[PDB]
């Protein structure tokens, strides 16, 4: 009896980093090909949120602090892989002087702090942060690297492990709405979904259209899904992702002004935390078995193991 478990949610939710998480813990470790892979994908991150910062700046009219960077912002500018793919460690090297003399400059780390006003996977900051060893020649990615990397799956994937002795299978699929239309596939023989939501986005828009809230979206899809016939003898458990993040967000920006609804502290984590599951219980028209869920961050390796062996047993004692 092989358990086989279904990953869904919008873009940008963390699934494929879920799901990487998988591997360290329970899977075998990346031969070298899937580890240059990561890394093009790391060095790529790197260049295209850098254009779009330095472009960001520019289009919210934010000065430069050293206007020096001007030149520096030139570099960047005409980078593209749109549907590419291989960027050499060579070509990167070429941009990490350009690279480390942005970040200093504060006009554009506070570009990055108005992220919410445009489209940045603000996984651009962990990297830039620590540059100083990702833009060393000889650089191969760590495991945090890895995770914080970020690769629109366009695709299914399933990923097989044996965990404790008991054959499970798990299945990646894309969040976003053009790759949803494929999800039918996968809802074949299923016995869990782990639902998941980026829970720091309530200020920010999705990003396949202008003026759609993120966090929206994925309570409207949540409600689909968890008052599915076809998922009646299917275990569905809920994972507030982005933890991390969200405690940060929730100190400066408020999502009183996003959800007036909201009734409670709006810059107390548990305050914004409970609101949340009441928001996602909401949406379920059997609110009679409790909704099984976690707080989890999907880059944090410990977390994942805790949080999954959990999650092992609600789903097996079922
Ligand atoms: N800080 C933080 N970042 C996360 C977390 N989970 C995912 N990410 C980042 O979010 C981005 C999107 O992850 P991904 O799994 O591809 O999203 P997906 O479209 O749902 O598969 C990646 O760059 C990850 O580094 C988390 O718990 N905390
Ligand atoms: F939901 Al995605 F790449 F955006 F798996
Ligand atoms: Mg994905």
């Amino acid at each position: 009896r092989l358990v086989k478990i279904l990953l869904l949610g919008a873009g940008e939710s963390g699934k494929s980093t879920f799901l990487k998480q998988m591997r360290i813990i329970h899977g075998r470790e990346f031969d070298q090909k899937a580890l240059l892979e990561f890394r093009d994908t790391i060095f790529d991150n790197i260049l295209k949120g850098s254009r779009v910062l330095v472009d960001a700046r520019d289009k919210l009219g934010i000065p430069w602090q050293h206007s020096e960077n001007e030149k520096h912002g030139m570099f960047l500018m005409a980078f593209e892989n749109k549907a590419g793919l291989p960027v050499e460690p060579a070509t990167f090297q070429l941009y990490v002087p350009a690279l480390s003399a942005l970040w200093r400059d504060s006009g554009i780390r506070e570009a990055f702090s108005r992220r919410s006003e445009f489209q940045l996977g603000e996984s651009v900051k962990y990297f830039l942060d620590n540059l100083d060893r990702i833009g060393q020649l000889n650089y191969f990615p760590s495991k945090q690297d890895i995770l914080l990397a970020r690769k629109a799956t366009k695709g299914i994937v399933e990923h097989d492990f044996v965990i404790k002795k008991i054959p499970f299978k798990m299945v990646d699929v894309g969040g976003q709405r053009s790759q949803r239309q494929k999800w039918f596939q996968c809802f074949d023989g299923i016995t869990s979904i782990l639902f998941m939501v980026s829970s720091s986005e309530y200020d920010q828009v999705l990003m396949e259209d202008r003026r759609t809230n993120r966090l929206v979206e994925s309570m409207n899809i949540f409600e689909t899904i968890v008052n599915n016939k076809l998922f009646f003898n299917v275990s569905i458990i809920l994972f507030l992702n982005k933890m991390d993040l969200l405690v940060e967000k929730v100190k400066s920006v408020s999502i009183k002004k996003h959800f007036p609804d909201f009734k409670g502290d709006p810059h107390r984590l548990e305050d914004v935390q409970r609101y949340l599951v009441q928001c996602f219980d909401r949406k379920r028209r059997n609110r009679s078995k409790p909704l099984f869920h976690h707080f989890t961050t999907a880059i944090d390796t410990e977390n994942i193991r805790f949080v999954f062996h959990a999650v092992k047993d609600t789903i097996l004692q079922e």
